[PDB]
């Protein structure tokens, strides 16, 4: 069908559903909103939220429904339905950490207090914990990559951003990243989208 | 198979799990652990968060992840693939707005002026929009009760505790949290679980 995905020029939470269309080399439209639109576009919205999918003027929401939808099916889903329980579960355990930071608050000290406490403190445990959970296996979940992959790569992406040194003690999540970076049809995408900084 | 239940003694993130276990009338030992256990139980697992549900042996994470794969071909996932979808965008966009609450918070005049603002500022917006979403339906998604109604009912009880007003303008809301309510097993789970706040 056509697929139109609505969001930000950011990567965000749009970005899980771009790296599965990139890997199942699916043609969508990728509308990146002008801000100044944003008040107008939202006002069109179920929850006045994005991203949105609109499949042939059917419209879904909520990013990670959405890619739950399109990789339905596909080697992305996991192999078995406790392996696809653990796909969820991992990609959950990311976005929960992910939601804790401030991305909309207005006192720039606030929100930089909250961001250095939640990076200082919480971050490298998470890290820990992911690195215990990957061992020494090649992806997080079963023999072969999953949309959690692309979710470990997309959420250290970003945290990266806030906190270079991140995985300094992690060698194997960085093998993991870079192994998905490499997946020829994401490394692409990565070569050709917009640079921005989240 | 052969299934146990990790918690607190609370609704909190498990009751969705049990709502579902109520309603496909399947045993398991609903484990509650009191504070004094849960440090130590900590270290075992693997992200260090609870709910967890052992299934013949295997241990599950992530409440939502947990209740997803539990309704996995059972009639209250949804029939299409979109409903399937849509079941997981109500659900995620109500998690979202029970993760903005500052629940672990200690400072008590902090915590209380956010649960204030957020309940005056933001949820009645959100009522709007799902009150909207329903229309004149019967249930959330399709023509039959899913996960999202329990979801839906579960989280608005722990709402209306701290704003008991929360429903006054939408009165196919609370029609919809009785009609949850008066399946016969979940009334059954209603009135014989343990009472507590949260
Ligand atoms: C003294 O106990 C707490 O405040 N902790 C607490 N932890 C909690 C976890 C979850 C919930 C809760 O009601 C939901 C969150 C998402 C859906 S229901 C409520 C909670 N309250
Ligand atoms: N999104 C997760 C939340 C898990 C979570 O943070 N659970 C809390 C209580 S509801 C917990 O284990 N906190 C205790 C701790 O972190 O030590 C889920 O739904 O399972
Ligand atoms: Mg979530």
């Amino acid at each position: 069908p056509n697929y139109k995905l609505t969001y930000f020029n950011m990567r965000g939470r749009a970005e899980i559903i771009r790296y599965i269309f990139a890997y199942l080399d699916i043609q969508y439209e990728d509308h990146r909103i002008e801000q100044a639109d944003w008040p107008e576009i939202k006002s069109t919205l179920p929850f006045g939220k994005i991203p949105i999918l609109e499949v042939d003027g059917l419209t879904l929401h909520q990013s990670l429904a959405i890619a739950r939808y399109l990789t339905k099916n596909t080697d992305l889903a996991g192999n078995t339905e406790m392996e696809q329980c653990h796909v969820d579960a991992i990609v959950d355990t990311l976005d929960d950490f992910m939601s804790c930071f401030p991305w909309a608050e207005k006192k720039q000290d606030v929100k930089e207090q909250m961001f250095n406490e939640l990076l200082t403190y919480n971050a490298p445990h998470l890290m820990q914990d992911l690195d215990t959970y990957l061992g020494g296996r090649e992806w997080l979940i079963g023999n072969s990559v999953t949309w959690a992959d692309f979710y470990w790569e997309i959420c250290s992406t970003t945290l990266l951003v806030f906190k270079p040194d991140l995985l300094d003690n992690h060698p194997r999540l960085v093998t993991l990243r870079k192994k998905v970076q490499a997946i020829p049809a994401i490394a692409n995408w990565i070569k050709r989208r917009p640079q921005t900084k989240l």
